[PDB]
């Protein structure tokens, strides 16, 4: 089968509507809460919206089975004020993910969305993440920019101030699965701001010490690892300098498969391996055009995968669903 | 003939120095200069330091020809205070530059820095690039972030605060070569940076009319396009509704080899093709290390290039030295 | 007949999931806009959603006959960046309420945002205001505070920063309604800042030489004037060694008459007489609750106002018609 | 007996001198102290300055018995640096105070300041407090924005930073007295910005936990509560899906008559009731100018509520007398 | 005779409560002004104050004939906001020292303070100039530091910003007289910030064009030239290496004598000359306190200039009363 | 015998290029440090430079026996980013010093500077106090403004902030020599800054507790105490309301006497006595410049000192070596 660990929820249109009434009354009305009925949730993941067709038609059409659908990162607005709509956003997009795996459970599988709020201490998090694990939540979308590429940044992910976090996703053994999410630069917009952080986020992971505090960490990088694998010559090198090489690290990374050429994918699954790469495409989303010259959907990306000539059928089963099944602790 | 279009100065200390002081007294003292004699210029270019051989030894080691030195761009403080000892520094860099090229020109070719002060009009950094010009220099490093990740960040490459200089680099038929300088972040520090800025720079010349406005003008992208040539695909997708595609805009650009694995080398040879593509290496630097699964220096990375059965030696002769010889001017 | 001065638009749940959107964005995805049908449009004026009618239903139950209905103020994000945002969204906001009254033009009168951006001189909203004519939109919502209780603040009312605005408000003979926009504020959530900018909008206008600059210069200030008819007196005072009192400078003003309860109302018209009230209700909206005592919404005000003893039922008239006839530049309709 | 609650003190030049004084060498010449003897602080409460005449005679001209008189909020500079000159300056003048009092006690009655500093704690006002409280004081200006306007502002009063007072109030059985101070505004110069601080801090305390948290806490709002009477409608309906209404919460607050238009008295006192209505007046101050229908200054509002016919002589003396001698504590003297 | 150039108002305690009203009510009442009959006025000059006797008494009991009498400069607020109080507030302090020297000629003499708010451009002060010239004013106090030790700083004295002033100045024919305001400084409180930015002051000026652009400027230099003379020294060495020695502008300046031993009397005036020495005490203020070893008051150095036997008769003139004369254009 | 109790060391030029290379790549690189050998430090100790002589032949030509060098201070960056390079710079410096008074001990006595970082807590000097005690350092330089002239400043010495380094001094019974470092001001340049920060700090000593708290605590204050000696007067008449007088807390401070003007030594050594005088010169350095009316170096001042008629040779001794031994702890 084909499982996608990368995909983002087609919600009511009512969801983005509270975020909007959330910012304009900062609480004021209370908390309140996204009203949609069970007909509603279903009726969006069948709409084309801005796609070449509905979400369900689309995974179908393309070969998916299942798909792991989190937030949609750019929406989650980890910088805005006061703290508590961030909380409270955050809550109602994962509540409205369960209901909809509920309702399709034949295709989609739920990620949560951390309310991370650019400043708090982590642990502020924990509360919804358990509440998320007794819901049945399989991971958890982690930013290492909850400051929306502001004045000021987070710590580097080899700081302590994210080691209660590790600590719990190994408690949970559930992975972090590496996403920014909205970018305040005129320079860089949210969908490049994502590869940046992708690049920050796996160089913290492998030029510090998480790895040998937490050997269970499991950690998916999204975008096929932002530029590391490309870049990854340089920062080896200057690895030779120090305690552990940057590759010895960078074993220990998951990396998900949504890059839309096929020298890119060649090139991820042979830097890191068919055992650390998990099919995710993204769709729909930014990836759903159609190639004029080809006539293909650029993030129908199996076939490139499934016709690569140096993986043997157990490597492209690894790729297509058993990474998937281990990290996400997804049951038979 | 191997021409190296990314090296940057082995200088005497006494240039570093100089920028202490300057640092320290910042003017008080006047602009002073530079004091250094002509044997340790050329001591410099010849001394071990932390490599394994000197400069000129490690370039004859590898069977480069010559090599075009510019600043060390991580010295170049473009967003220290007070502006005047950014533009005094920037100036001693290309003075010493001129000086090493002309005692030692079997191998050096000058590139000059640009003296870029965070927040001032480009057209502050004209006078010295006439200066430079007079000097017989071949092109100027591009600093798309004067701010060096600090708080604040300049405008994208395809704002018009930038247009001035593509107007002058026109005029000049002389290219910029993208690279950024130093980085404030605890996250991000230089070395990544780089990546992430080359990232950011090509996009925003993908993403704007610079090429429609500036047909003939010449950049060079570092270290391979940052993520970019791995990350083309998502960008493409984007661009399908805009008046040009990134593919069309990404097809003017140049881009040099400084990649450390063969794999990426191929990617980016592939994706931009030979005809965009100037061997360079970055030697010596972060990648003079010894990989000691083959006792070979990483940043040798020519016998990659000259191996590809895929290139023909016409190919191989546009990477080496035809690009380049068209890109920088450079005479016969 | 009664017009309703102050309602704002209910719209469908698209307009508020596109502003969220571009937030989100922040404009990278460009300046697109709100995909609504028609049908989208007329449901929303209809649909019961969060009071306890529909907006229709509900104006139909109050026997109010037309409402001159601007965009929410609450959502229009006048500190929000990037600046064109700002604009974008007001833009569709506005172009989302002409299309509401061409729909059901028997119900529905346009009245425009102004796509102020904190800093931005003014002259910056002239293009949608030329827009909003050409659509005939009959006003537009002028927003004292564009910083929404930030770190800073705008000039106040009677600052030559605002004199462009006023002399084109002259030109067009179109008039500004006071209304504050959101709050940053944990102390003063946005119904309550609606009130103190009404405040202090008013203050500055009747302490500056605007009227004298401005004479035909024409303000309808929500929610009865916020505070200033009650606070009269001490304004006033204070006044007196100035180039004009306070009161003769107010007595330019209009002023609705959102205010839910009968003392109020009686204070409001006693004090600035109806030659210069304007009925206003804002329903559907924070009124929008049963009054235990009479088992109607709290916004039905119009039967306060037409049992108010003291008023001629020509006084009432002006309340209830004429002066939004005036004022708004209504022509025979209906 | 006609008791003002609301007077602030009349003090010698030297006072004003003094905090010039300290501003300028910003404590560096130590604390020092206000210098000035008993007939310098008698003769400031009857000249006649700014005002047509002094204060005692206008408070005899009006019928005035006694007033409670506090510090002149708008000096007391409670966002100003460095912190040890609001300390210094708030203690200064209630020592004044108090020596004007014992001067003149069949006048003055003394009510404090608090050395509120924007950014302390509060519990850095319960030495000055202990202090006033042997001195003789019957209650504490309570400032909702010692921030004076700032690009910055304190918790709402039902945040816990502020439950440290009022226990202590408890404890005391002494009210606050709802007023802010200064204000950095240009748009909200300080006699407005008294009327929205209290508004805020109006609607602060009524969608809390105060009063549930501290049954016999004694508040009096300032200038008849702000806008609240006048906009009450919108607040109460917007708390129906709350813990308590804001009715029921603005039920435990009193508020005092300094309303200078016989409107707002009517409606302040319908509203709230005698019972939780305190005369006051803010004699001399900005009020103090005459009203040309009466003949009268404008703070000469006594004989407005004197003639009111809806209201008992018993309540007239709830809202001259009794009140204020119930809330602050005022024992038989005269 | 004795004249002392440098004394400041001795006030009715109105003009400071009306400083403390102003910025209470922040200009929300107007401008309004102080309120004092010709009779507090004088009754100010003999009151005691702080001091062991009043100003009049005090200047009689030393062999003081006149003074020249300035703001109280720590009260001038110079950083305060609204701009407007500090202009108001100004106007009405040189208004009370026009009414008092008219009031008491024969022993009082006007010097005005300059509106200067920190941030405009000193043409602001240039109407208040005028008004004064008007009323007779002898000169100015000049302020270095607007920002009263503050986040911010103004320009140097050499800085083009304050050029429009020296034109005015000469223009005049009359002298800046140099004097700090207050300070917001828990370190340097405003007695030692005199002293300062005194030093700076003096520095800047002998550093800089200024006295080349306005060879007639004339500037005092108060409390003699804070640290100058005394650390005069190092600056001159550093000033061999430049265009100018330090000590050839320097003998441009005037300073005053407004120094409490006699050791710093002598230096001053060893150091710059009796031609450029003006008498000063600062009587009543700072220096009005008794020495319990001899009982002199410590700002009644008289005294010790004339008991100077490196002096001629013709220098003690010049100090006392001559250069006086000259620099603050008095005439018989 | 003389002993110069102020001199700065005169470093090889690798010294300050590894602060620019430090800056450069804010530690990213490892800390490593300065590379440099033993001929390569005695040469800069004999190498001419910008002075008329080398550092050596300069303190023979004048007589000095012995110098006390210390970092110099305008390079130290006390205020600079990231506080780690702080740190790890001023280490390296005293680890130089150490090396060139172990190379030439015939000369050279080492003095320590402290890792100060604005905003740290003192304490966090204790570590690198406690390595220097250990490697024979006989004193530490303190700055009273890490924050080198910005927008903030550090609390007066009198502040309970510097207690904890007041008190390690006491237990070490070894002196802090007060200097400042550089300073961010257009307006004040370093050169100007060390002096109004010597001011400063001895206000604050001078009018606080320290030495009621600490009357055992060493200080001695560069450049003859800045302003104070010269405006004494001023400062002590202020004091005469306070527990103590300004000139009783001065009693306990050294001063040493790096002034070039003849009347400023005499009024210094007349002011605070022989008994609390350090004969020091800074030569080479701002100084080390000649006098064309003479052929004499400014900073040759111990002749004006010898020729002292109201100094006995007892006390002279005293000023050139006594005060010098007790002080910074020196044995024969
Ligand atoms: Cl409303
Ligand atoms: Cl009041
Ligand atoms: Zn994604
Ligand atoms: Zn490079
Ligand atoms: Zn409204
Ligand atoms: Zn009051
Ligand atoms: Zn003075
Ligand atoms: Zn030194």
């Amino acid at each position: 089968m084909i499982i996608d660990c990368h995909g983002h929820v087609s919600a009511p249109v009512e969801l983005w509507a509270y975020k909007a009434s959330l910012l304009a009354h900062r609480g004021s009305h209370g908390r309140g809460g996204v009203k949609v009925t069970d007909e509603q949730i279903i009726a969006a993941a069948h709409h084309k919206e801005t796609w070449p067709d509905g979400h369900i038609e689309l995974l179908h059409n393309h070969g998916t089975d299942m798909q792991l659908i989190s937030p949609r990162p750019f929406q989650m607005m980890n910088s805005a004020k006061p703290a508590r709509v961030v909380h409270w956003f955050c809550e109602e997009v994962n509540t409205l993910i369960h209901r909809q795996c509920t309702l399709i459970p034949e295709m989609f599988i739920p990620v949560a969305g951390l309310p991370q709020v650019a400043g708090e201490p982590i642990e502020n998090v924990f509360a919804e993440m358990d509440r998320c694990v007794s819901m049945g939540f399989k991971g958890f979308l982690l930013n290492p920019d909850p400051y929306e590429n502001g004045a000021e940044e987070a710590p580097p992910l080899g700081d302590r101030y994210w080691y209660p976090l590790y600590e719990k996703l190994c408690e949970l053994d559930l992975p972090a699965h590496i996403h920014a999410t909205g970018s305040q630069s005129e320079r860089s917009p949210y969908s490049l701001h994502f590869i940046n952080e992708e690049t920050i986020a796996t160089y913290n992971l492998c030029t510090s010490s998480v790895f040998d505090d937490f050997p269970q960490l499991k950690v998916v990088v999204s975008h096929g690892g932002g530029a590391i694998p490309y870049q990854l010559g340089r920062f080896e090198s200057q690895s030779r300098r120090s305690k552990h090489l940057f590759s010895e690290r960078m074993a220990k990374l998951y990396f998900d498969t949504v890059l839309y050429t096929e020298g890119a994918l060649r090139l991820l699954i042979e830097t890191v391996g068919p055992e650390r790469c998990l099919f995710g495409s993204e769709c729909p989303g930014v990836g759903s055009t159609i190639d004029p010259a080809t006539g293909k959907q650029m993030d129908h990306i199996a076939p490139f995968i499934q016709k690569f000539d140096f993986l043997s059928d157990a490597d492209k089963k690894l790729i297509f669903e058993d990474n998937a099944r281990k990290v996400f602790n997804l049951e038979v």
